[PDB]
């Protein structure tokens, strides 16, 4: 048998806001936080917009000299990492210390440290290139830094599975306390590709929205006018609990993480299979990994980043897991109000997922003014909705076909 | 409940070799395969030597067409994964293809498309960006392409854990099949960091060694005369697979994986410990997790990067875990050979130590003219050491406090 874990404390910092409580309140109210991307010039480039973070104040967490090592990714990581220890009440000790590990993850990690670098390798060659260039950029980093700052001695690792980072840290942070390897895990992810190699890389693939005019209105997931997904930053962070520890030092329980699913499509490198044949058998996965029936489901949180080929797969998907039940329960795309986080996507719809679980309340798919063929389950079209849900869902595919899916079930 | 893992599939490139037979030719005859770089021009930079992979043929493996489009990390992560999956005999069918899954990693990633795409960026702009920059790039496309490839529809991700990349990826993998989420695994890492981001990176960071006259003699783990590590290139896959369908299909055994163990430092973001505290939980935790008495600890294959610092908190590391049975057994560092794979140093060194259970030798370290102070071990200089070994144990270290320990011994 297994150790069961529960969510103890959460962290963010999204295009919605600095925090998870002011986040949130965007989700429930159907506010973008898209906009044309500021202090950076867009001219050649095809979109110009995004979901980026807002008035971010580093120094309330880092000395600017530590601040000045550490990509924007990292910064946003460690903000969102030491938010969520902060709102756990968690005290480490010596006593502890060592059953207390990290796995923050990112998509693309360290790009704007990198183009930094670049500019001076390419401008004065290798020896303005930053000593701390190596250390502030690469990954691992985030919790790296977290585990020196907080004494973590626990697992210390990072994911990169491109825009399944964020799932992928928070279930295999879930399954490290569950198989007794640590009674406390910081599991999430961190992104910030809104830099030029970011909208580049995306761009030159026309993997992204090019809606300039309106870039509220981008991000229309299973809108038939959809045209790609909107490239967004920020961070999302949970503290993973084993159930008895929390219990025994009197600990606010959000929610239960029941049921962690991976899977691999094993199709194509960028496009989905149209069935959604790997998000079903994820799903599935993670159901069973649950001991929960596909009928007990009453929200998911979509990948539903806003690609054609995406959207439409994980109805397909939906339709296949879900039967005579796929109408009954609420999906919804948080990505028509954030954009997409990437590696950060997961971490941040885990919080939106676990806090529908706390409100009761599916949030919207804000922009679906017309749904495409096919798309006709409850999308939560335009506005919150009020209802019953005991167990959520949060969904992420990404780039080489891998897919992450994780149960949440309302803890009482 | 927690099932039994063993290795029936090893695949690799390295400075030593184009497969794991020529490289442990290599290893057991004490040659260098550290080199001045030829593929660019370094004059600028303060280290212009490492560990090539020399006369690799991607069209051994994979289309020009689609190798092409491809970062070097990725195609020898491929070259790797295809050797390990061919030399194991396993068959992927409708029946099996679910319960095969790929964790393979890297510390750095696709660094030379991404100065190259930065090049075109600056130089030219956006428009001039690869669209298959993002798919050909990011760390999680080795686990991605080969799941394509081979119809591998298991778990899929990939760590980045710096210098600890591949012993967490193949530690992290095993633990998927102990618990049950799959029944083999391909793990590893690959790494190919030699472009002017990743030696001026590490070389602003003043941690390669600057002996540019010498090459061969640079890496010389535990020698008072050590400057830094040397930057090498490659990859380790092995095929990873629960004991019972090992022994059902008539699979070769090359040894059992034990043991694994992941702690953190908490202590800095570049520097060991003098004591090598981190370590030597790291180590008695995959001890403890093998249920072994430390006396039949026979080999260590050393992280032994040839740094001042690492190199001699291991040494401590080791006496504070075995006592006198630190006299006993025999350490050595291949990485006075291979030099330094980086996130894919985890991978080419577990192969290493099966292969040392499989021929009952220790691998020499080379270079080791004059141990430094404290460094009285058994470091099998110079030669070969044929000698008896049921247990061998593989430790890396990384950035962020980062440690990783692998348990093998000699199945029958
Ligand atoms: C190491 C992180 C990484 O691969 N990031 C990338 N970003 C792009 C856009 C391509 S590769």
């Amino acid at each position: 048998s297994r150790r069961r874990v529960v969510i103890t404390g959460m962290g963010m910092l999204s295009p919605l806001g600095l925090d998870v409580p002011s986040s949130w309140e965007g989700i429930l109210a159907g506010r973008s936080g898209i906009a044309p991307i500021e202090h950076m010039d867009l001219s050649a480039y095809s979109t110009r917009f995004g979901g980026s973070v807002k008035g971010f104040n580093v120094e309330e967490y880092l000395s600017a000299k530590e601040a000045r090592k550490l990509d924007l990714f990292i910064q946003y990581g460690l903000a969102a990492s030491f938010q969520a220890v902060r709102d756990s009440g968690l005290e480490v000790t010596d006593a502890n210390r060592e059953r207390i590990g990290v796995s923050m993850g990112s998509g693309i990690g360290g790009l704007t440290n990198i183009e930094n670098n670049c500019r001076s390798l390419f401008e004065q060659g290798p020896r303005r290139i930053s000593p701390f260039f190596v250390p502030g950029s690469i990954i691992n980093m985030v919790s790296g830094f977290l585990s020196i700052h907080l004494g973590l001695q626990g697992p210390n690792y990072a994911l990169t599975t491109a825009q399944t980072t964020g799932t992928h840290s928070i279930g295999m942070a879930a399954r490290n306390i569950a198989y007794g390897e640590a009674d406390v895990m910081v599991a999430g992810g961190s992104e910030m590709a809104a830099c030029g190699l970011g909208l580049g890389g995306f761009g030159a693939a026309r993997a992204l929205s090019t809606r300039n005019d309106e870039p509220t209105r981008a991000s229309r997931p299973w809108d038939r006018d959809r045209d790609g997904f909107v490239l967004s930053d920020g961070s999302g962070a949970l503290v993973l609990e084993e159930l008895e520890h929390a219990r025994a030092r009197g600990a606010r329980i959000y929610a239960e993480l029941v049921g962690f699913g991976m899977s691999g499509d094993a199709f194509h490198m960028t496009a989905p299979p149209e069935d959604g044949a790997g998000a079903a058998r994820c799903m599935k996965n993670a159901l069973r990994d649950a001991g929960l029936d596909p009928r007990q489901v009453d929200y998911i949180n979509a990948h539903g980043t806003s690609t054609p080929a995406g959207d439409i797969a994980e109805i397909a998907a939906v339709k296949s897991v879900f039967g005579e039940h796929a109408h009954a329960l609420s999906m919804s795309s948080t990505k028509s109000m954030t954009g997409h986080l990437l590696g950060a996507a997961g971490a941040v719809e885990a919080i939106f997922s676990v806090l529908a679980l706390r409100d009761q309340v599916a949030p919207p798919t804000i922009n679906l003014d017309n749904p495409d063929e096919g798309c006709d389950l409850d999308l939560v079209a335009h506005e919150a909705k009020p209802r019953k849900i005991d167990v959520a869902l949060s969904n992420s595919f990404g780039f080489g076909g891998t897919n992450g899916t994780l149960v949440f079930r309302r803890f009482a």
